[PDB]
């Protein structure tokens, strides 16, 4: 895989984002996560979390997986990182996101994902307190 540049247009919550890549805004959905909706417990939690990783990057990148590159709704499907920091992963090694929606060709660090969240889990962090 491969990491491009992009840059923060806004924090939305805590699996999205909006970015300009190859200069076009666009909401990206983090590959491999599932945080709980911001009215939801942990909810704005997670939307901290996020916002708070990416508002302090000095750089943002943006690594599209083997598959699929948008969702049906248009969302870029990607890990995002900042300042070389995984946000996906991130999320899920602080108890703030499930693994979730793992789709064949679009796994590549289902792996690492998992092992975030059995640390979590083990820690007993947020959602698994
Ligand atoms: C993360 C991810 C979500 N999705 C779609 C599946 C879900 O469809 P449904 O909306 O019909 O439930 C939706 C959940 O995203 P959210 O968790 O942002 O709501 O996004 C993908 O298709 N691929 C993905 O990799
Ligand atoms: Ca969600």
């Amino acid at each position: 895989l491969h990491k491009e540049p992009a840059t923060l247009i806004k924090a939305i919550d805590g699996d999205t984002v909006k970015l300009m890549y190859k200069g076009q805004p666009m909401t990206f959905r983090l590959l491999l996560v599932d945080t709980p909706e911001f009215n939801e417990k942990y909810g704005p939690e997670a939307s901290a979390f996020t916002k708070k990783m990416v508002e302090n990057a000095k750089k943002i990148e943006v690594e599209f997986d083997k598959g699929q590159r948008t969702d049906k709704y248009g969302r870029g499907l990607a890990y995002i990182y900042a300042d070389g920091k995984m946000v996906n992963e991130a999320l899920v090694r602080q108890g703030l996101a499930k693994v979730a929606y793992v789709y064949k060709g679009n796994n590549t660090h289902e792996q690492l994902a998992r092992k975030a969240e059995a640390q979590a889990k083990k820690e007993k962090l947020n959602i698994w307190s």
